DNA sequence: ATAATGACGCT
DNA sequence: AGCGTCAT
């Protein structure tokens, strides 16, 4: 009864940027605003991989790591922008600041967890305490909630999006307990109602538009956030869980998109999340291991305990590039150079990163693929990184790989090389 | 010839 | 330490 934990403790916010390098592109051009657009990494290969797509270019069907050729057929009006490149790759500075941008804005209100380039969570449990002392116990208004969908509402005894999303919000907000200051909902609520001043602020003082999650942990915060993209938040109550999970795919949970979540699909013989009640936690944990068993078993019950770190920055910093088929790096001059373009770029993300942030990378990864090879890397070495200097760094990483250079002949190299990876990381104090 | 990255688990 | 998985 009374003893049955039910993961309401926290309230926790994920937010992502819609369409993230799209808007970033037209906030700088606007000739591109409203309209199909894309971003792509390089040109020549039929018309450059896209990366990113505006929500005028989804409806034709164009979609992220598609070539940029392909897509101009589905949606021949389809505009594009395309990365800066420097030193013989792509550089994605721009994104990376106004990424900042955005960080710093919601750092404002509560301490993120920077999950990705595009999104961070919250955890906004201590200020929806604050303002819940500071609202007395008066009702909340829907005009405080203008993007807010509650997850499964309406339901029960007008056929257009805003009709049906105020609908739901009614019925929530009159269903809504306000007198009790520890009621889960009413925190969730209050939470949503950060989160819509988060992101007014985001979008008067970036002009970005973004979607939320607002849940008790971050894997249905992340969840949530996607239910009602572009430009709307999305309230994913404790229990709207049983209907919610009960034909979601488990592919579409968090962590659970590879190959953990086929196995699962595939041992246990089910489709989705909601399946997952009816196994003992030891079952479970006899099939996943002892961390994924327990993790499945509460998190099927919409329960997760993750925390949201305070890391508003990245642990790593790196610059990579892929060398197909042809291009695949042969000799040990093209290597060297290479080594070089990629220290160079790396060199000064960490002078800036040393200034910005006060503190030091200590250690360099070098990682590689040869030609032949399936996996994402054929090879990782550390070595010490002791100066900012791009020629010591490319100069050392030649060091740590020279040996896989299986060739006979001096100046060749075999297998070809179809990516090249640098990596600082152990971060400390400056 | 998706491509550039970042986080984290396992051993 | 170096590899594997999953993500955006
Ligand atoms: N270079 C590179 N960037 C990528 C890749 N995948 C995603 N990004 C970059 C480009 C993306 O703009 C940014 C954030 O990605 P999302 O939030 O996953 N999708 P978005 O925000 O575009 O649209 P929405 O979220 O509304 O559906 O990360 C990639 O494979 N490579
Ligand atoms: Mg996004
Ligand atoms: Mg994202």
């Amino acid at each position: 009864g009374p003893h049955m934990a039910t993961g309401q403790d926290r309230v926790v916010a994920l937010v992502d940027m819609d369409c993230f390098f799209v808007q970033v592109e037209q906030r700088q051009n606007p000739h591109l605003r409203n309209k199909p657009c894309a971003v792509v990494q390089y040109k020549s290969w039929k018309g450059g991989g896209i990366i990113a797509v505006s929500y005028e270019a989804r409806a034709f069907g164009v979609t992220r790591s598609m070539w940029a050729d392909d897509a101009k057929k589905l949606c021949p009006d389809l505009l594009l922008a395309q990365v800066r490149e420097s030193r013989g790759k792509a550089n994605l500075t721009k994104y990376r600041e106004a990424s900042v941008e955005v960080m710093e804005i919601m750092s404002r209100f509560a301490v993120i967890e920077r999950a990705s380039i595009d999104e961070a969570y919250v955890d906004l449990t201590s200020a929806v305490q604050e303002r819940l002392q500071k609202l007395q116990g008066q009702p909340i208004s829907a005009d405080l909630l203008p993007s807010t969908y509650i997850e499964g509402l309406p339901q029960g005894p007008t056929v257009q999006k805003e009709g049906m999303r105020k609908q739901g919000l009614f019925q929530w907000l009159d269903s809504l307990q306000i007198d009790n200051l520890t009621s889960p909902d009413l925190q969730l609520t209050v939470g949503a109602v950060i989160v819509e001043e988060m992101r007014a602020a985001i979008e008067r003082e970036t002009g970005f538009q973004c979607s939320a999650g607002i849940s008790h942990n971050k894997v249905l915060a992340k969840l949530a956030c996607g239910l009602n993209k572009p430009n709307r938040q999305t309230l994913v109550s404790h229990g709207s869980v049983p209907q919610l999970f009960s034909q979601m795919p488990i592919r579409k949970i968090r962590s659970l998109g590879g190959k953990l979540g086929a196995s699962v699909i595939e041992i246990l013989g089910i489709e989705y999340m909601g399946e997952l009640t009816q196994f003992t936690e030891s079952q479970l944990q006899s099939h996943f291991g002892e961390k994924n068993g327990s993790w499945l078993y509460a998190m099927c019950r919409g329960i997760e305990h993750d925390p949201v770190k305070p890391r508003q920055l990245p642990k790593t910093i790196g610059c990579s590039k892929n060398f197909p088929g042809k291009t695949a790096l042969a000799t040990r001059e093209q290597v060297q150079w290479w080594l070089l373009q990629l220290a160079q770029e790396l060199e000064e993300r960490l002078t800036k990163d040393r200034n910005d942030n006060d503190r030091v990378a200590t250690q360099l990864v070098v990682s590689i693929r040869v030609q032949g090879d399936k996996r994402l890397s054929s090879l990782r070495r550390c070595c010490a990184l002791t100066r900012y200097d791009a020629h010591k760094m490319s100069h050392d990483a030649f060091t740590v790989i020279k040996n896989c250079n299986t060739s006979g002949i001096q100046t060749e190299w075999s297998p070809p090389l179809t990516m090249l990876f640098l990596c600082a990381t152990k971060f400390s104090a400056s």
